[PDB]
């Protein structure tokens, strides 16, 4: 019965990077932060994608080798996952927590894609432990 | 279904990933980014749980200053750098249980009466639990 933009943690207190950063940038806000994955915005702060960790991993694993050096050559644009789950900032829960069973973290976005915040794993396990409480 | 253990509904250890103390940073990161895992649980050949490393623990660990410090990788072992203040659960143990402890924890390791590594209990399986019966 509630909806996913009450339960969501808003974009102000999310970390995200731009489509226009490189790959180093982006390595290192993952890093400081503790994200495995983070949002990624242009400068209208419109939803473009997620991009994680492995991906820039991945992206510059060679043959035989981590090519670290390469990051800041790289823009998040080039690696990112464009094709991702989204959430609006008025739909329902369980639409919400049909869609976390897979994603630590859904991106909720307005109607313009404008970013609004994630709706976490964590906030439907929470909310899910005191509906068994409740029996 | 509350009546359910944490071992009937965890991934077995056998289908899960994982490293040995003495590895270094840069077999881990392999590991890691080969398979997909964001962090993956250090055993011993006895199959005892050490900790858990993961990619975030190693980039942190080389990213200086200035520079990635990539040489570092094959100097620093695992379990230098891995988180060994782990939840733990026991695979006789209720699933509500488990169900607590993956609100703060994306996974959670499950042992056994001689503290072997069991498997994993995941936010995941859960969820999707939770959602078959809602």
């Amino acid at each position: 019965e509630a909806t996913v933009g009450q339960f969501m943690i808003e974009a102000d207190k999310v970390a995200h990077v731009q489509v226009g950063n490189n790959l180093e940038h982006a390595l290192l806000v993952l890093t400081k932060t503790g994200y495995t994955a983070i949002p990624v915005l242009d400068p209208s702060y419109r939803l473009h994608g997620l991009i994680g960790t492995n991906m820039i991993m991945n992206s510059i694993f060679g043959l035989e080798r981590i090519e670290f050096e390469k990051l800041d050559q790289i823009t998040v644009e080039e690696v990112m996952l464009t094709d991702i789950p989204r959430l609006h900032i008025n739909d329902p829960i369980m639409k919400g927590f049909g869609m976390v069973i897979n994603n630590g973290f859904v991106c909720v976005e307005n109607d313009e894609q404008v970013f609004e915040g994630i709706f976490t794993r964590r906030v439907v396990l929470k909310e899910l432990n005191k509906h068994i409480r409740s029996l």
